């Protein structure tokens, strides 16, 4: 038996988002598998890291430190409980993916917020305690993205350089950095340029890859990898 | 004259960050450039793209495409104002600064959204303005970044790589992709773990190098030079 969490970065529900989350939705379900959502716009989820989230004494009053503040809340639950409602996700999940269209070479700033107010020090990672001994170690985490720009785009020797130099700050920077074992990405290339059945085919993918993703094995999430 | 717009992303006047935009602040101001700042906490600045971003009526009711919509609102000068309150001010700028702590070896969810609200298909760029030719073209950019990590923890056989790996998706895939010449970053690494002079040399340094910031050539902003 195992929980997911989908992250879910998309203000349209009928969006090729909104189908690659559903089918995630229909085919973990099918599976058996125990399945949560946080839609964050339909949430309304708050990206900006402001002293709002912390509601009990600072620890420095005089000179507010978001990290530290954080980490002290963290210790003693005084966050906010919108931070604290995702960290219980989270803790449960054995598997997070997130679903997000790519936003200027990274995630859309309601998921970067997520990202910022959610994987906080105490809970996500320590010092020490980060990337191979993070705190959130034993659970495996998967970027499931689209793009506007095409695969040859995202090639080496293309504009936009390789798919996987844009994955570092995420892959490596954040899951990894917090004890995830990272999945290989599902970027599904172009969805505006590509025909009725290029779409079909690319959300069938994502269904079919989902058929056996307990199986697989992570990426070896290292600079290697990423940039060669 | 030279106007410089600098972007302030952290919510403590007294902090490092807040230290290093003030001496840029005093600094441009005693050269005699024009400056403006943007502080995004101060301001509230909403980073979610989302519909209230377009005003009046929406050019596809049915199925909300944001880079459809916010294309064509700007075309129809249809923007929310806080949305082009920004464009102006980026638009009269030939310096824009970011200054901001480094958050998930990236930007801060507040400067995020400013990225993906105010740089928008029509004015930041088009087909064919990008990169070389993207709408911003003449314009500077300069990244001003604070790490909690040490400049060793970013070499590129240390635990966290080297620092130019993370700042490709900010300089190349978002500053060059609109048209920008990208000075080279000011780091400042580790403020956190002082000393209290060593602290003061890193807000002095930045101070120093902007009294020459005008002369500076563009790095190469190239996939080489990251990685
Ligand atoms: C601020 C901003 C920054 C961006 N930065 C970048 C960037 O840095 N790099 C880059 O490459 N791109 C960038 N983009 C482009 C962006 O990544 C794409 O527009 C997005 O990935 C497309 O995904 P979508 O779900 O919105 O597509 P949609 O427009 O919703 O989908 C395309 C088509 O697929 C159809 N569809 C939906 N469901 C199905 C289904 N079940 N079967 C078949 N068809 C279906 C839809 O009806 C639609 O016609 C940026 C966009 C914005 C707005
Ligand atoms: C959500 C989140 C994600 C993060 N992700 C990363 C990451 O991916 N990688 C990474 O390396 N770090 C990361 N960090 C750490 C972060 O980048 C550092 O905490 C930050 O850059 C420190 O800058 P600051 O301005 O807040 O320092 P401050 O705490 O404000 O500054 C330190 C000291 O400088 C003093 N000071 C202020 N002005 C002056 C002056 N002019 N002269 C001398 N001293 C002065 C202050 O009083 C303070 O004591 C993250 C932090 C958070 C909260
Ligand atoms: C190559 O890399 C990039 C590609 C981008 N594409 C778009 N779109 C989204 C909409 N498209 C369409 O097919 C389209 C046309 C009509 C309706 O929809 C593709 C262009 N928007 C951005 N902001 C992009 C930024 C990039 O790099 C930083
Ligand atoms: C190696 O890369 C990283 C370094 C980080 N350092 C911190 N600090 C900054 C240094 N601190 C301090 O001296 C300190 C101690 C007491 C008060 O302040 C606080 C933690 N916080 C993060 N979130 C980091 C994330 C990173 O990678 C994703
Ligand atoms: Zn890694
Ligand atoms: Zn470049």
């Amino acid at each position: 038996g195992k929980k997911v969490l989908i992250v879910y970065a998309h203000q349209e529900p009928k969006s090729f988002n909104g189908s690659l989350k559903n089918v995630a939705v229909d085919e973990l379900s099918r599976q058996g598998c125990t399945v949560t959502v946080s839609d964050l716009y339909a949430m309304n989820f708050e990206p900006r890291a402001t002293d709002k989230d912390i509601t009990g004494t600072l620890s420095n009053p005089e000179v507010f430190n978001y990290g530290v503040e954080t980490h002290e809340a963290y210790k003693q639950r005084s966050l906010a409980s919108d931070i604290t409602d995702e960290q219980k996700k989270v803790r449960e999940a054995d598997l997070v993916i997130f679903q997000f269209p790519l936003y200027w070479f990274s995630v859309p700033a309601i998921l970067k917020g997520w990202m910022d107010r959610v994987l906080c020090q105490g809970f996500a990672f320590d010092i020490p305690g980060f990337y191979d001994s993070g705190l959130l170690q034993g659970k495996l985490a998967l970027l499931s993205v689209t793009t506007g720009g095409t695969a040859e785009m995202y090639t080496k020797t293309g504009v936009n350089g390789d798919s996987r130099y844009f994955l570092w700050p995420l892959q490596h920077g954040t899951l990894h950095f917090c004890g995830f074992k990272v999945l290989a990405p599902q970027i599904s290339f172009a969805p505006e340029i590509a025909s009725e059945e290029e779409r079909k085919g690319m959300v069938a993918a994502w269904s079919q890859r989902l058929q056996t993703i307990w199986k697989e094995e992570p990426i070896p999430c290292t600079a290697h990898w990423h940039f060669g």
